[PDB]
């Protein structure tokens, strides 16, 4: 009986992350390749759209992250 | 000044919360090959391998998400 929240919601935080790496530049422009390619995937894997990430993280408020652990939830 | 942690950090626990999806198969097989693709991408990016995650994941104990909330930390 695991509750780590669901792996939709975990995708959604997970490409809009990297939106945001490649957004403020943090990692190498071949390296931000690699992190399109790999948020199409995970995208493509649930079915879902990378900028869609709103309606998923609104839909999960968790109970440990939620918010200032991680910035890229809002 | 932001404190989401290091990118580093995130894609480690990224790649092996998508291991333990595809290891749980909790996604259809397709999917689990967008993931497996997806996680290769992102240990591309960051020159990292996805068994590396312990030693990783072990280096970032969160201040709001550390446990519980993911169940795939350790």
């Amino acid at each position: 009986s695991v509750d780590s929240a669901s792996k939709e919601e975990i995708a959604a935080l997970i490409v809009n992350y990297f939106s945001s790496i490649v957004e403020k530049k943090e990692i190498s422009e071949d390296g931000a390749d690699s992190l399109n390619v790999a948020m199409d995937c995970i995208s493509e894997a649930f079915g879902f759209e990378r900028e869609a990430v709103s309606g998923i993280l609104g839909k999960s408020e968790f109970k440990g992250q939620h918010l200032a652990d991680i910035l890229n939830s809002a």
